[PDB]
């Protein structure tokens, strides 16, 4: 199973943690975006969208981190606890995965990427979207130890990658008590946490 | 099955078409965002994120359109053709669903929403992101009649909602030959197309 990635990338880290949780060995292939390695014909043949993470598993090329997470659980999970069979349980997880992409990580990208990638001054209105997203996550976690069910799921793992990126970016997570509680627990229970944190510190080099 | 929605909303329309495709009757409940009906305590108790679409199915409150689509197929589908059992088939569909959210519809929102909702002048750099997203979709559709498998899936239905919103916004879809071919076919085969198009024309009132 080939895995095209960089350690600093949040969506890559979500896959790293998920693979560790299911116990599937990845052939980790660094793909140097700053050198344009993802833009060369050899990579475009695998993933025409030229994004990381990309998985190539026995002929199957797959991208979108959250799709990769679910596929790894379905194929390699000795049990389905990270992504249970029940459609209702799956639906809550799926909702959280879309929240992670379209609300929470999107707010990260919209606020920090113009600063670190375009050298633009911080946009205080974009900052308010981060606050709104954390407020929602805080509500989702009211009375809950995990984000999308009774136990750790791929939704938690995706959210850990995102929230740890916020942590290294110096966002004050402590303001959101349920998020902080969930997050500090997640560090202790989530497979691959240490590797995720190493990657967050690599990402930090952009600040 | 309660369905909180507005006809003009693209993510709502994806659910409308999916429900028609699986043959599940929805109790359609208009939720007037301009009146703040989604912000009142009675709705926040159902969906604290105060978004449409929201489904309430026998006690289960669910939001995120693409999560709702999959849940409706899993629960009500007499067959699984719209979201097959095979994890590999599911993974491609899931990838496309994330593409629809995070690449294609995101490019719609980033370009048109500031214009129609904030009265800002058009941003030509944001326009280039739409072009990039259509280019990718055009490549995905090379040699393919459907977006994510041999037959119509929930990925096609989500993409139809998005691309029809582009159509009513006067984006020139014809420039992307595979997209245009796929889209014109999708109109003829996708359950609920007419209702989707009515909603696109309602959305058009914002232009
Ligand atoms: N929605 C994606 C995002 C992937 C993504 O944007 N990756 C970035 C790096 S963090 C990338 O490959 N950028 C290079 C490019 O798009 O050309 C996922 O969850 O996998
Ligand atoms: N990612 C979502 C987006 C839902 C969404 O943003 N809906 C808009 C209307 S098109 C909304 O409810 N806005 C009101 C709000 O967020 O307060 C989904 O696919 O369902």
């Amino acid at each position: 199973v080939d895995f095209y990635y960089l350690p600093g990338s949040s969506p890559c880290r979500s896959v790293i943690m998920t693979a560790k949780a299911v116990g599937v060995e990845l052939n980790k292939k660094l793909l140097n975006l700053q050198a344009g390695e993802h833009l060369k014909p050899e990579f475009l043949k695998i993933n025409p969208q030229h994004t990381i993470p990309t998985l190539v598993d026995n002929g199957f090329a797959l991208w979108e981190s959250r799709a990769i997470q679910v596929y790894l659980v379905e194929k390699y999970g000795k049990t389905d606890s990270l992504y249970p069979k029940c459609p209702k349980k799956r639906a809550v997880i799926n909702q959280r995965l879309y929240f992670d992409m379209g609300t929470l990580y999107q707010s990260f990208a919209n606020y920090y990427y113009p600063q670190v990638f375009a050298k633009a001054p911080a946009d205080p209105e974009a900052f308010k979207k981060i606050e709104a997203a954390f407020e929602f996550l805080n509500t989702f976690l009211e009375g809950q130890d995990y984000a999308a069910g009774d136990s750790l799921t791929v939704a938690d793992i995706a959210l850990v990658a995102t929230v740890s990126t916020f942590e290294v970016a110096k966002f004050e997570i402590s303001k959101y008590a349920n998020v902080n509680r969930w997050y500090e627990n997640a560090k202790k229970v989530t497979p691959g946490w240490e590797e995720n944190w190493a990657g967050c510190l690599e990402f930090k080099k952009y600040f």
